[PDB]
C-alpha cells in the first residue's frame, strides 16, 4: 500500500476564515462561538452557535453559486484555500487520477425548506431550477467535483459528526490501494436554524450559557450542557507519497492510521466499545507514539466521558496519556466539517509547534482529573503524531492519525 | 484481493414489496407508476411517482420507527429480508467483520420541513427529539447500523442516481481488500413532495404522460420528457467467497467490476465520456462478456443518450452489444435506492433466465435504432455477466458487474 500525505489545506470555520486566522485562534484560545438572535427569536432553548464570518460572494462568482447551498459555498472557498496552498494546476485538479470524497452530515436544509415554503405560498415553479444540487445528500462533491472538473472517484461520505473522517479516511484508502494518487477530501455544514432546530429539540445543544456564548462549548467541564453548533468546511489535498515528492509538494503530513467503526448500540449516546476499537485500528498501523490526542469531545455530558474512558483503556491516564485538547470547545460542532476542520487544527498545531489549550474549562470534571487535557497552552513541543476521533450519531466512529512527514 | 459475492437481498420498490414480487413485475413489465395526486393539488407538472405500498408498521415497530423516516424504515424493511434471504444467525449480523454501507440521496426531507413548520407553528420544543437521525445524510446507515447492531464500517455514501451503486461498490472493495469480511449495501429514498418538488421545478420529471402515469417512464422513447420519480429501497449482502462458501451461503452473484468515475462537466447532463471511462473500469476486471446491460437510463431527453453513445463506444451496436433494458421504464427513478434495487432486478434476472422488456417504447428514438434495445422479453437466456450503471447529478458515475458464480 502507498503513502499518502497532505500536501494542500483551506478552512472556513467558526475560529478562522484561513489557516492563519485558524492558527491565532487555536493559539490564543479565541473563541469562534457568538449569540444566535435567530435561535432566542424562534425560541430555542439553545443560542448560541459558530458562525464563519467570510463573504462568500467576494469569493465565489454568482455563476458559480448557482447550485450552491452556504455549506458548500464554504467549501468551495475551502477546495479553492487548498488548491491554492497545494499550488496545484489546473491539470493537477482535473484528471482521472484525482477524486473528491467530500461530505456533509446534512445537504442544505434551507434549501429544502425555503422551497416547501415558496412551494405552498407562490407554487412549484418558484422554487427555482437549481434546488437539487443543493438539497441532495451528495451537495458537496457535485458542486465541487462539478466546478473544479474532477474526473476521478467523486461522491459523498456521509457519517454525521464523523462524516469529513470518513472522507478523508476512504480517501486515504482510495489512494493507498492505488486508486486514485490525488483526493480533495473533507466536507461542510451550512449553519441554518432548519438544522440546528433538530438538535435544540433533542435538548443536546448548550443553553446554560447563552448569557456568556464565548464559552458555551466548554468539553471536559463539569458544568458542561451540550454541544454548540457550527458550520464551516475543510478540505485536505491528499496525495500518495512519490506524487507529491515528485512535484515538490508541502508535506503538511502523513496520513498512517485510519480507523471506522460501528457502536451497533445507541442512536444518540455513544457506547464507548466502538470508539476503542476505533482508535485501535487507526493505531494498528501506527509506529510511533500519539503526542496528541484531538478528540471527539463535543462539551455533552454523555459524550464527553465514554470517549475518555475509551482514551484511558488505549492510552492510560496520567502524564503517559497523550494531551487531549478539545478544540470544539473554541471551533463548536460543524457536523459535516468537524472531522476534516480537526485534521487541520491538527496539522496547523503539528506545523506550530504547540497544543492549544482545552478551552473554557471553568470547573474540570472530576472524572477527567487523572487526564492529560490541556489546561493551557502548550509551546514548544514536537508534535510528530497525532490522533483525531469523531464519534458521530447512529455510533458511527472514524479516527485519523497523522503523523510529521520525516521520510 | 478478495472475491466477493451478493449472499442475500431485499427490497422495496415500486414494482413490488420482495424479490419474488419485483420478478413478476420484471417479467410481465408491470408498471410501478402511478398518478401523484398530491402533485396535481401542488400545482407541480409532472403528477406520476413511483410509489411502494407496503405496510410499514406491520414490519417495523413502533420503537424501531422512533428514530425512521420513510425511506429509512423502507430501507429496514429491505435489511430485514436481505438477513432472512441470507440466512444470517444474529451473530452474523453483528461482529466487528460486518460493516453497513447504506445511503440514500437525500434524507428525510419531509421531516426537514415539517420540523421547520412545526417550530414556527408551534415552536421547536414541538419539533421533538427524534428528527436528527431522520434528517441527516447518514441517516440510512445511521438507524440500520444502530438497529442491527452492526460494529465494523458504519456510514454513508450519498451521489444523488448512483448513491447505493457507490455504497456496494465501497464495500465491496471493503472486502476485497480485507477488512471486512461481511457488508449490508444499498441504500434508500423517501417519495415525498418536498424532494420531487425540486425536481418538478427544474422541469426534470415527466408530465407529457400525466393522463397515462403506467407509461409515463419510457426510457428510449422518441417522446420521452423526464424521469419518473420512485421511493423505495435495497439491500444486498455482500460476503467474501470463503466466508460465502463455508457457511453454505446462497450466492446470487459475483461483483467482478466496479467503475466509479467523475464528469466534472455539468451539474445536471452527464457528458458521456465520464460514462465511458466508468464502464471502462468497471469492465477492466471482467473477463466474461456482458449479457445485459441495465443501464441509467431515466427516460430524459438529456441522459438517455449519451449512455447509449457510450455503450456504443465500449460494445459497438446491434447484435454484438449486450442486449440493453432499462428497468426505470418500470420502477421509475428511486435516486438513492436506485443502483441497488438494479443490481437486485439484475441479479433476479438473471437467477430467472429473462430479460425484461424495456417498457414503454411506443416509438422508439431513432437515434437508438441501432441499438439492442430489449422490445420484448426475453426468455430463456443465460445471462452469466450483468453490468449495471448508475450515473447521478453533478457527474458522479458508478458501474457494477455481477457474475454467475461457477467456481
Ligand atoms: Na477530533
Ligand atoms: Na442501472
Amino acid at each position: 500500500m502507498r503513502r499518502v500525505v497532505v500536501t494542500g489545506m483551506g478552512i472556513v470555520s467558526s475560529i478562522g476564515s484561513n489557516t492563519e486566522e485558524v492558527t491565532a485562534s487555536l493559539r490564543e484560545a479565541k473563541s469562534g462561538i457568538s449569540r444566535a438572535e435567530e435561535y432566542a427569536e424562534l425560541g430555542f432553548r439553545c443560542q448560541v452557535h459558530g458562525a464563519p464570518d467570510i463573504d462568500i460572494e467576494s469569493l465565489v462568482d454568482r455563476r458559480a453559486m448557482r447550485f450552491h447551498g452556504r455549506g458548500t459555498a464554504w467549501n468551495h472557498i475551502a477546495m479553492d484555500q487548498a488548491i491554492a496552498d497545494a499550488g496545484l494546476t489546473e491539470e493537477e485538479v482535473s484528471n482521472e487520477r484525482t477524486g473528491i470524497i467530500m461530505g456533509s452530515g446534512g445537504p442544505s436544509t434551507r434549501t429544502i425548506v425555503d422551497s416547501a415554503d415558496i412551494t405552498r405560498e407562490k407554487g412549484p415553479k418558484r422554487v427555482g431550477p437549481f434546488a437539487v444540487p443543493k438539497a441532495m445528500s451528495s451537495t458537496a462533491s457535485a458542486t465541487l467535483a462539478t466546478f473544479f472538473k474532477i474526473k476521478g472517484i467523486n461522491y459523498s461520505i456521509s457519517s454525521a459528526c464523523a462524516t469529513s473522517n470518513h472522507c478523508i479516511g476512504n480517501a486515504y484508502e482510495m489512494i493507498q490501494y492505488g486508486k486514485q494518487d490525488r483526493m480533495f477530501a473533507g466536507g461542510c455544514e451550512d449553519l441554518d436554524w432548519t438544522l440546528s432546530v433538530l438538535f435544540d429539540a433533542m435538548g443536546a445543544m448548550s443553553s446554560k450559557y447563552n448569557d456568556t456564548p464565548s464559552t458555551a462549548s466548554r468539553a471536559y467541564d463539569k458544568n458542561r450542557d451540550g454541544f454548540v453548533i457550527a458550520g464551516g468546511a475543510g478540505v485536505l489535498v491528499l496525495e500518495d507519497l512519490e506524487t507529491a515528492l515528485a512535484r515538490g509538494a508541502k508535506i503538511y503530513g502523513e496520513i498512517v492510521g485510519y480507523g471506522a467503526t460501528s457502536d451497533g448500540y445507541d442512536m444518540v449516546a455513544p457506547s464507548g466499545e466502538g470508539a476503542i476499537r476505533c482508535m485501535k485500528m487507526a493505531l494498528s498501523t501506527v509506529t510511533s507514539k500519539i503526542d496528541y490526542i484531538n478528540p471527539h469531545a463535543t462539551s455533552t455530558p454523555a459524550g464527553d466521558a465514554p470517549e475518555i474512558e475509551a482514551i484511558r483503556q488505549i492510552f492510560g491516564a496520567g502524564d503517559v496519556c497523550p494531551p487531549i485538547a478539545a478544540t470544539k470547545s473554541l471551533t463548536g460542532h460543524s457536523l459535516g466539517a468537524t472531522g476534516v476542520q480537526e485534521a487541520i487544527y491538527s496539522l496547523l498545531m503539528m506545523q506550530n509547534n504547540f497544543i492549544c489549550e482545552s478551552a473554557h474549562i471553568e470547573e474540570l470534571d472530576p472524572a477527567f482529573a487523572d487526564m492529560p487535557i490541556v489546561r493551557k497552552r502548550i509551546d514548544n513541543v514536537q508534535l510528530n503524531t497525532v490522533l483525531s476521533n469523531s464519534f458521530g450519531f447512529g455510533g458511527t466512529n472514524a479516527t485519523l492519525v497523522f503523523q510529521r512527514y520525516q521520510g
